[PDB]
Protein backbone atom coordinates (compact mmCIF):
# COMPACT_ATOMS: atom_id res chain seq x y z
CA UNK A 1 0.00 0.00 0.00
CA UNK A 2 1.05 3.44 0.21
CA UNK A 3 -0.29 6.55 2.25
CA UNK A 4 -0.78 8.96 -1.24
CA UNK A 5 -2.22 6.24 -3.94
CA UNK A 6 -4.70 4.11 -3.17
CA UNK A 7 -5.59 2.17 -6.38
CA UNK A 8 -3.15 0.99 -9.21
CA UNK A 9 -5.51 -0.37 -12.45
CA UNK A 10 -3.71 -2.27 -15.22
CA UNK A 11 -5.56 -0.89 -18.49
CA UNK A 12 -7.40 -3.56 -19.99
CA UNK A 13 -7.42 -2.23 -23.44
CA UNK A 14 -3.11 -1.69 -23.88
CA UNK A 15 -0.26 -2.03 -21.90
CA UNK A 16 -0.06 0.48 -19.33
CA UNK A 17 -1.34 1.45 -15.80
CA UNK A 18 -2.92 4.54 -14.25
CA UNK A 19 -2.47 4.73 -9.89
CA UNK A 20 -4.25 7.23 -8.08
CA UNK A 21 -4.80 8.28 -5.05
CA UNK A 22 -4.96 11.39 -2.12
CA UNK A 23 -2.35 14.29 -0.78
CA UNK A 24 -4.05 15.59 2.32
CA UNK A 25 -2.44 18.60 3.70
CA UNK A 26 -4.07 17.76 7.06
CA UNK A 27 -2.86 14.19 7.09
CA UNK A 28 0.23 14.84 6.09
CA UNK A 29 1.05 18.43 7.46
CA UNK A 30 4.62 17.94 7.36
CA UNK A 31 4.43 18.40 3.82
CA UNK A 32 3.47 22.22 5.01
CA UNK A 33 7.18 22.41 6.32
CA UNK A 34 8.54 22.43 2.69
CA UNK A 35 8.23 26.26 2.30
CA UNK A 36 11.07 27.28 -0.75
CA UNK A 37 11.90 31.42 -0.35
CA UNK A 38 8.14 31.84 0.71
CA UNK A 39 5.98 29.75 -1.26
CA UNK A 40 4.60 26.19 -0.03
CA UNK A 41 5.19 23.54 -2.22
CA UNK A 42 5.58 20.20 -2.21
CA UNK A 43 9.19 18.52 -1.88
CA UNK A 44 10.62 17.28 -5.60
CA UNK A 45 12.00 14.51 -3.84
CA UNK A 46 8.19 13.61 -3.57
CA UNK A 47 7.74 13.08 -7.28
CA UNK A 48 10.71 10.81 -6.96
CA UNK A 49 8.93 8.59 -4.24
CA UNK A 50 5.75 8.54 -6.43
CA UNK A 51 7.39 7.50 -9.37
CA UNK A 52 9.26 4.79 -7.21
CA UNK A 53 5.95 3.58 -5.99
CA UNK A 54 5.05 3.31 -9.83
CA UNK A 55 8.19 1.49 -10.73
CA UNK A 56 6.62 -1.29 -8.02
CA UNK A 57 3.44 -1.24 -9.05
CA UNK A 58 4.82 -2.07 -12.82
CA UNK A 59 7.85 -4.31 -11.89
CA UNK A 60 10.63 -2.29 -13.07
CA UNK A 61 13.19 -1.56 -10.26
CA UNK A 62 14.53 1.69 -11.59
CA UNK A 63 13.57 5.61 -12.10
CA UNK A 64 15.86 5.73 -15.23
CA UNK A 65 14.90 9.13 -15.70
CA UNK A 66 12.78 11.83 -14.20
CA UNK A 67 12.09 15.74 -15.08
CA UNK A 68 10.19 18.17 -13.04
CA UNK A 69 7.90 20.47 -14.76
CA UNK A 70 5.70 22.46 -12.63
CA UNK A 71 5.85 22.42 -8.63
CA UNK A 72 2.73 21.22 -7.10
CA UNK A 73 1.04 24.41 -4.77
CA UNK A 74 -0.35 23.06 -1.20
CA UNK A 75 -3.02 24.00 -0.19
CA UNK A 76 -2.92 24.96 3.69
CA UNK A 77 -5.65 22.92 4.93
CA UNK A 78 -6.58 20.73 2.02
CA UNK A 79 -6.26 18.10 -0.39
CA UNK A 80 -4.81 16.99 -3.83
CA UNK A 81 -5.83 14.01 -5.73
CA UNK A 82 -3.10 12.53 -7.64
CA UNK A 83 -2.52 10.69 -10.75
CA UNK A 84 0.48 8.67 -12.19
CA UNK A 85 0.09 7.53 -15.92
CA UNK A 86 2.10 4.47 -17.04
CA UNK A 87 2.81 4.05 -20.67
CA UNK A 88 3.36 0.51 -22.37
CA UNK A 89 6.60 -1.76 -22.19
CA UNK A 90 9.18 -0.81 -25.26
CA UNK A 91 11.58 -3.28 -26.68
CA UNK A 92 14.48 -1.96 -24.23
CA UNK A 93 12.81 -2.44 -21.33
CA UNK A 94 11.66 1.12 -20.47
CA UNK A 95 7.91 2.68 -19.70
CA UNK A 96 7.27 6.30 -20.13
CA UNK A 97 5.44 8.01 -16.86
CA UNK A 98 3.84 11.09 -15.64
CA UNK A 99 2.92 12.62 -12.42
CA UNK A 100 -0.04 14.69 -12.18
CA UNK A 101 -2.40 16.63 -9.45
CA UNK A 102 -5.30 18.62 -9.38
CA UNK A 103 -7.63 20.07 -6.70
CA UNK A 104 -9.69 17.79 -4.64
CA UNK A 105 -12.84 18.02 -4.99
CA UNK A 106 -13.49 19.95 -8.61
CA UNK A 107 -13.94 16.57 -10.71
CA UNK A 108 -13.22 18.53 -14.15
CA UNK A 109 -10.47 20.97 -13.12
CA UNK A 110 -7.76 20.41 -15.43
CA UNK A 111 -4.96 18.22 -14.27
CA UNK A 112 -1.44 19.50 -14.18
CA UNK A 113 1.67 17.61 -14.82
CA UNK A 114 4.54 18.10 -12.15
CA UNK A 115 6.96 15.30 -13.88
CA UNK A 116 8.01 13.19 -16.30
CA UNK A 117 9.75 10.42 -17.13
CA UNK A 118 11.08 6.55 -18.09
CA UNK A 119 11.21 3.34 -15.66
CA UNK A 120 13.98 0.85 -16.25
CA UNK A 121 16.65 -1.49 -15.26
CA UNK A 122 18.60 -0.87 -12.47
CA UNK A 123 22.03 0.55 -12.52
CA UNK A 124 24.95 -0.77 -10.74
CA UNK A 125 25.37 -1.36 -7.40
CA UNK A 126 27.59 0.99 -5.57
CA UNK A 127 29.30 -0.17 -2.42
CA UNK A 128 28.43 0.92 0.93
CA UNK A 129 32.21 0.26 2.62
CA UNK A 130 32.18 4.32 2.82
CA UNK A 131 29.52 3.81 5.58
CA UNK A 132 31.18 0.96 7.99
CA UNK A 133 34.53 1.41 9.94
CA UNK A 134 35.38 5.05 10.61
CA UNK A 135 32.81 7.74 10.19
CA UNK A 136 32.92 10.27 8.97
CA UNK A 137 35.87 8.79 6.76
CA UNK A 138 39.46 9.73 7.13
CA UNK A 139 39.85 12.52 6.15
CA UNK A 140 36.91 14.31 6.75
CA UNK A 141 36.30 18.15 7.22
CA UNK A 142 33.09 19.51 9.21
CA UNK A 143 29.95 20.65 7.77
CA UNK A 144 28.67 22.75 10.57
CA UNK A 145 25.14 21.75 10.04
CA UNK A 146 23.79 24.95 12.45
CA UNK A 147 25.28 27.10 10.64
CA UNK A 148 22.39 29.64 9.09
CA UNK A 149 21.88 29.26 5.35
CA UNK A 150 19.56 32.18 4.45
CA UNK A 151 17.58 29.76 1.93
CA UNK A 152 16.41 26.64 4.45
CA UNK A 153 16.54 28.96 7.78
CA UNK A 154 14.48 31.81 7.18
CA UNK A 155 11.69 29.54 5.37
CA UNK A 156 11.65 25.95 6.20
CA UNK A 157 9.76 24.29 9.43
CA UNK A 158 11.09 21.32 11.29
CA UNK A 159 10.36 18.07 8.92
CA UNK A 160 12.65 19.89 6.37
CA UNK A 161 15.47 20.17 8.95
CA UNK A 162 17.05 16.06 8.55
CA UNK A 163 20.81 16.56 8.81
CA UNK A 164 22.51 15.99 11.93
CA UNK A 165 25.98 16.31 11.06
CA UNK A 166 28.14 15.99 7.83
CA UNK A 167 31.20 16.44 6.82
CA UNK A 168 33.17 16.69 3.48
CA UNK A 169 35.93 14.68 1.65
CA UNK A 170 36.85 16.80 -1.44
CA UNK A 171 33.83 16.43 -3.22
CA UNK A 172 32.19 14.27 -1.56
CA UNK A 173 29.59 15.35 1.43
CA UNK A 174 29.10 12.39 4.02
CA UNK A 175 26.14 13.01 6.27
CA UNK A 176 23.65 11.27 8.89
CA UNK A 177 20.00 12.00 7.99
CA UNK A 178 17.34 11.27 10.16
CA UNK A 179 13.27 12.46 10.46
CA UNK A 180 12.39 14.19 12.98
CA UNK A 181 10.16 13.19 15.77
CA UNK A 182 7.10 12.67 14.33
CA UNK A 183 7.30 12.81 10.81
CA UNK A 184 9.48 9.90 11.57
CA UNK A 185 6.51 7.38 12.72
CA UNK A 186 5.54 7.45 8.85
CA UNK A 187 8.62 6.34 7.19
CA UNK A 188 7.53 3.10 7.28
CA UNK A 189 4.68 3.59 5.06
CA UNK A 190 6.73 5.74 2.42
CA UNK A 191 9.39 3.98 -0.41
CA UNK A 192 11.77 6.69 0.51
CA UNK A 193 10.12 9.43 2.67
CA UNK A 194 10.53 12.56 0.86
CA UNK A 195 12.03 14.20 3.72
CA UNK A 196 14.55 11.78 4.01
CA UNK A 197 15.93 12.23 0.76
CA UNK A 198 15.55 15.63 0.67
CA UNK A 199 17.61 15.65 3.65
CA UNK A 200 20.27 14.64 1.44
CA UNK A 201 19.42 17.39 -0.77
CA UNK A 202 19.73 19.78 2.57
CA UNK A 203 23.45 18.32 3.17
CA UNK A 204 24.59 19.37 -0.16
CA UNK A 205 22.86 22.79 0.17
CA UNK A 206 24.65 23.93 3.66
CA UNK A 207 27.83 22.48 2.60
CA UNK A 208 27.79 24.23 -0.86
CA UNK A 209 26.12 27.39 0.74
CA UNK A 210 28.34 28.12 3.54
CA UNK A 211 31.52 28.78 5.18
CA UNK A 212 33.53 30.31 2.37
CA UNK A 213 30.67 30.39 -0.29
CA UNK A 214 30.47 33.52 -2.53
CA UNK A 215 26.73 35.02 -1.70
CA UNK A 216 23.90 34.15 -4.20
CA UNK A 217 20.05 34.97 -4.63
CA UNK A 218 17.91 32.32 -4.28
CA UNK A 219 18.04 28.46 -4.14
CA UNK A 220 19.21 25.44 -6.19
CA UNK A 221 16.00 23.89 -7.12
CA UNK A 222 16.05 20.13 -8.33
CA UNK A 223 14.55 19.68 -11.96
CA UNK A 224 16.53 16.51 -12.92
CA UNK A 225 16.84 13.10 -11.38
CA UNK A 226 18.69 10.01 -13.28
CA UNK A 227 19.13 5.87 -11.95
CA UNK A 228 17.24 6.49 -8.95
CA UNK A 229 16.82 2.57 -7.02
CA UNK A 230 15.52 1.93 -4.35
CA UNK A 231 16.73 -1.65 -2.58
CA UNK A 232 15.44 -1.42 0.87
CA UNK A 233 11.69 0.49 1.77
CA UNK A 234 10.55 2.38 4.74
CA UNK A 235 13.89 3.81 5.94
CA UNK A 236 13.62 6.38 8.70
CA UNK A 237 17.26 7.73 8.92
CA UNK A 238 20.63 6.73 7.30
CA UNK A 239 23.70 7.60 6.06
CA UNK A 240 24.23 9.44 2.88
CA UNK A 241 27.69 10.12 0.39
CA UNK A 242 26.76 12.96 -1.90
CA UNK A 243 29.19 13.59 -4.72
CA UNK A 244 29.58 16.78 -6.49
CA UNK A 245 30.23 16.56 -10.39
CA UNK A 246 32.21 19.43 -11.15
CA UNK A 247 29.91 21.96 -12.31
CA UNK A 248 30.00 22.94 -16.13
CA UNK A 249 27.29 24.99 -15.99
CA UNK A 250 27.72 28.29 -13.23
CA UNK A 251 24.01 28.56 -12.92
CA UNK A 252 23.61 24.64 -11.90
CA UNK A 253 24.22 21.90 -9.23
CA UNK A 254 24.63 17.89 -10.06
CA UNK A 255 25.70 15.31 -7.62
CA UNK A 256 24.99 11.63 -6.95
CA UNK A 257 23.24 10.10 -3.72
CA UNK A 258 23.83 6.55 -2.12
CA UNK A 259 22.54 5.93 1.28
CA UNK A 260 23.33 3.19 3.57
CA UNK A 261 21.36 2.28 6.75
CA UNK A 262 22.19 1.41 10.43
CA UNK A 263 24.01 -1.71 9.71
CA UNK A 264 25.88 -0.16 6.59
CA UNK A 265 23.98 -1.96 3.92
CA UNK A 266 22.79 -0.24 0.88
CA UNK A 267 19.29 1.26 0.95
CA UNK A 268 19.15 3.79 -1.98
CA UNK A 269 20.61 5.05 -4.45
CA UNK A 270 20.39 8.18 -7.72
CA UNK A 271 22.89 7.90 -9.87
CA UNK A 272 22.02 11.92 -10.92
CA UNK A 273 20.57 14.85 -9.31
CA UNK A 274 20.77 17.85 -11.00
CA UNK A 275 19.13 21.26 -9.85
CA UNK A 276 19.17 25.19 -11.54
CA UNK A 277 19.51 27.72 -8.67
CA UNK A 278 16.19 29.64 -8.99
CA UNK A 279 14.60 33.33 -7.29
CA UNK A 280 11.72 33.76 -5.22
CA UNK A 281 9.74 35.25 -7.69
CA UNK A 282 10.77 32.23 -10.10
CA UNK A 283 9.39 29.40 -7.11
CA UNK A 284 6.61 32.02 -6.88
CA UNK A 285 5.26 32.38 -10.36
CA UNK A 286 6.12 28.31 -11.12
CA UNK A 287 3.37 27.37 -8.28
CA UNK A 288 1.11 29.71 -9.08
CA UNK A 289 1.16 28.40 -12.72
Amino acid sequence: KHPWLSAAVRLADRDGYVLSGRLSTVEHAWVLDHVVLGTVILPGTAFVELALAAADAVGLPSVSELTIEAPLALPARGAVTLQVTVEALDATGRRGFAVHSRPDGAHDAPWTAHARGVLGAAPAAATTAWAAGAWPPAGAEPVDVTRWVEALDAWVGPAFRGVTAAWRVGRSIYADLALPEGVSERAQDFGLHPALLDAALQALLRAELGAGSSPREGIPMPFAWSDVALEARGAAALRARVEVEDASDGDQLAASIELADAQGQPVARAGTFRARWATAEHVRKAAAG
